[PDB]
């Protein structure tokens, strides 16, 4: 699970 939507920088 991504928290906050983490975004593609992160995921």
């Amino acid at each position: 699970y991504r928290q906050s939507s983490a975004t593609s920088s992160f995921g």
